[PDB]
């Protein structure tokens, strides 16, 4: 299952969205990712990529960044993972 | 047209796996060193210009410590790079 938010992100290309567009990052987490430079969405797929799509190293690294949970990383993986698979 | 052919043919369609050489400015001992050090494939290298928020002299710089880089080499990279991005992301 998928929230409204995650098919909103998948759909098309990031370009300048603010990270609280992706699956998962709520105000909360946004803010805290963006007081460490992540304040753009590209970024954190940066982030991804850098870890050549590692689920469990960018999700421990999400948790370390920011605070994630378990359900609010798994969110923001998968947002990631499935507009890899369309755009990249 | 100013860009070299390799950056023409990066920079028109999406790189899924394409190898780091792939990149305008990375050839085979720049790509080497690149894959030595985990970058493996084009998109690592992206990631790397993405969490430097496109700044192209921090994305320079790392690529001249992490390869060797030379100055034209790290524009043509960042170049093919950036228009990439410009056109995809």
């Amino acid at each position: 299952t998928t929230s409204q938010k995650h098919r909103d992100f998948v759909a098309e290309p990031m370009g300048e969205k603010p990270v609280g567009s992706l699956a998962g990052i709520g105000e909360v987490l946004g803010k805290k990712l963006e007081e460490r430079g992540f304040d753009k969405a590209y970024v954190v797929l940066g982030q991804f990529l850098v870890l050549k799509k590692d689920e469990d190293l960018f999700r421990e690294w999400l948790k370390d960044t920011c605070g994630a949970n378990a359900k609010q990383s798994r969110d923001c993986f998968g947002c990631l993972r499935e507009w890899c698979d369309a755009f990249l």
